[PDB]
């Protein structure tokens, strides 16, 4: 990443091992389960294009996940380079030239042209909008890898509403609606999908039903 | 109503038996469906708050409902009151005053007034936000008579395809929520709730289901 | 919809109640068949596009084929919009800008200004390119109510040739595919279908028999 | 340990393992890009279990990987 | 055809009858072989746009073939038209005639239309640009005609190696790719494919070995 | 070919049909005979590359010869480019530029460059040269096919 030296100018540093080492144990101890892109952008920060690509391709196996992710990025690289014109010609020293959506990428750059382009004023985001990117490619695999659909979820005789709903809260984070339909899924079919007996508890609770007084009424 | 005479000044008339007529009958006839509200809109054009609450109270039985839509009004004509301040003291002639919102409702107020605020320069049109109101309430009310909810609609291993869609837009009609969550439940439930042959059929179908495609997909 | 005067200029006027109720009547009792859409011309004309999502909206029931209007009227409205690209530049002193495909319909326009488009200088006809749409709409959906082929027709052994020519002929002008093939079609597959007695009855006749003496052989 | 060429899907496997084992393989031959973009399209299809590969063939010769996946999903 | 006529003057000169009999005659005799183009390009030299209307119509059967080819003809039209549109601009002091779609392929361009556009200074290339269509059309035709896919072509136990690269090459000439991949085949499946006692002693001349060695090789 | 019209140019002539015919016929009837050479050498005189490439594909079948043959083309090209520099830059007027081997071969050029360079004065024969390698390549097809 760079980090930021005390009190003086920000310095380039390589990744670290143990970065590295944490982000390949966690594909291959957790899959890809919905957490693994908050971890993702954690263990990511400040990181060159080039940091990031090195971060995808120490991944083993799930090589379609990959490709998708690849197909994302390349998707994203051709709008960018549609909706933004890029210029030519002689260019004025001190200045970095437009970046690419090929260079935005990192596939046909070096780091010294993304380390130039994170230290100019104004500074690019290069990183951020990578980053963006990778996320966006990691949310649609987060998507393929979901089991089931949250619309098919249903409360079992014996299963009790803790896990219900925290199976239905994991579907949830999975799902891809859009945020303003997403609350209002967890409003309704919460609460319409249980069983009968805490169902009409919670119908007996009416509405601004929440949560902890959920759970505190579908008690035993 | 207030019609316009061509070429000359908008003349108020009352409004002919006929149209109270035709309301009181569909009102009995067709009790609270969805297109009552389109059907009221178009009876009552440019008719001032003294010709809505004759067609409201005109209305016979169903008096819980008239009752709601009444407070439904109350509570309105509070929201407006208590987000505009009003005006008192000595006014300049040639100047209405400040409408209330107890008087912008028609209840504490004669015809003078409301034809003199129809007619200002600029125009402040009271019918517009009374019948606003009324529709508001009518709304609730065709929300509060649907039999079924939305999320509970299943078609019948018998039952065809046109009636299951034909039902499903009707209680969709009905239904409360957003017009985003309309647009997603219509794209997803749609499909997700037929049955299991033309239900395959339809993911045969994929994406950008149409229901001209739909229903031509699974006739016989 | 717009009525001529005395002095010869035309002004909006407020839709007729006992039209809206003459069109749902005639929509429900008559369902949909071929002669719903000349009753729908002869009703509105004139209606500007107030009136006609007026006299769609008040169609309760038969929500799948409302839709499939709908659907029509959206696609027609972005092809309008393809097809013809605002221009740039100042605009002449006596002339003013033109409405998008969306606003044809009247969605997202008040009533004053369909009325400005419609008795402006040159007159701007968006009532009958609304009426235009409207009336491939309800084709496609009298194509869709249309119970069989044309090509399954065969005549039963008992069934009267006045039957079977009177079921042709309704499922060919609910066919619709062209004007052309449906004079090929009424030469050849109403010669080739018919009982073989009468069937060599009209052979004896020829190809050059004509509808008349078609009928009046197997006549008595 | 074998070519890209001889990469097929067994009759009962699923289309999970099929694509896995066929992309790490083609991960781990060595060709140009070019080369690849027309291998993907002419091999991946071509060796499916009939059944998907008739599923696979109704999307499209173009389809995308998640389109061609979420067809034979379960 | 056109031909330059003593002196310097080219003249229109019917097509032979010589020259369609021998192209009934290797449609006849070679049904759809890759060499056909070849045939037909040299057959065909300078041809106006009516000759090969002539030569494509004389052919007899293959009317699937003859089918796609019309529509890849109008598919080029179509796209003709599309990249090469009117733009407004100032008009030439001199005027040559213009080749639509339609005036290309032969359909509405009556024959002197076609000898002005041909004879005229600067020449308009109708006949070249048909030509190619009708290439690029025959060459779809002669893809689809291949019996086998390439990357099915194995020896026999026994078949020598003669008659196997002689299939194997005739079907990758079918075959339709860009000539790297052309290249990267004949590398990577000619020596796979082989049968094991020759491939080993193609084995073991080398990998980037010629073709008349390996054939010297595995010769008798 | 190239016609040479009695008193007046060298017109340009396309590849008569009987040529043609009469190629593919004796290369399908006496497959690849040591004869077949001289009667290559006598149906194709004064042509340009483009005509040999259409005398060359118009063969059916035996396409490992075919192969042998273009690639003794491209062996003989490259020889050609390597021992021959090829200029580049602003070309004057009414000189054609240097013919290259890939050039020379008719594989990455047209009609008009052939012509152009078999008219110029003084004369560079593509044709005689383009026909050599061929002869190259079906000489070493006849060794093979002994």
């Amino acid at each position: 990443p760079i980090v930021q030296n005390i009190q003086g100018q920000m310095v380039h540093q390589a990744i670290s091992p143990r970065t590295l080492n944490a982000w390949v144990k966690v594909v291959e101890e957790k899959a890809f389960s919905p957490e693994v892109i908050p971890m993702f952008s954690a263990l990511s920060e400040g990181a060159t294009p080039q940091d990031l690509n090195t971060m995808l391709n120490t991944v083993g196996g799930h090589q379609a996940a990959m490709q998708m992710l690849k197909e994302t990025i390349n998707e994203e690289a051709a709008e960018w380079d549609r909706v933004h014109p890029v210029h030519a010609g002689p260019i004025a020293p001190g200045q970095m030239r437009e970046p690419r959506g090929s260079d935005i990428a990192g596939t046909t750059s070096t780091l010294q042209e993304q380390i130039g382009w994170m230290t100019n004023n104004p500074p690019i985001p290069v990183g951020e909008i990578y980053k963006r990117w990778i996320i966006l490619g990691l949310n649609k695999i987060v998507r393929m890898y979901s089991p089931t659909s949250i619309l098919d979820i249903r409360q079992g005789p014996k299963e009790p509403f803790r896990d219900y709903v925290d199976r239905f809260y994991k579907t949830l984070r999975a799902e891809q609606a859009s945020q303003e339909v997403k609350n209002w899924m967890t409003e309704t079919l919460l609460v319409q999908n249980a069983n009968p007996d805490c169902k009409t508890i919670l119908k007996a609770l009416g509405p601004a039903a929440t949560l902890e007084e959920m759970m505190t009424a579908c008690q035993g």
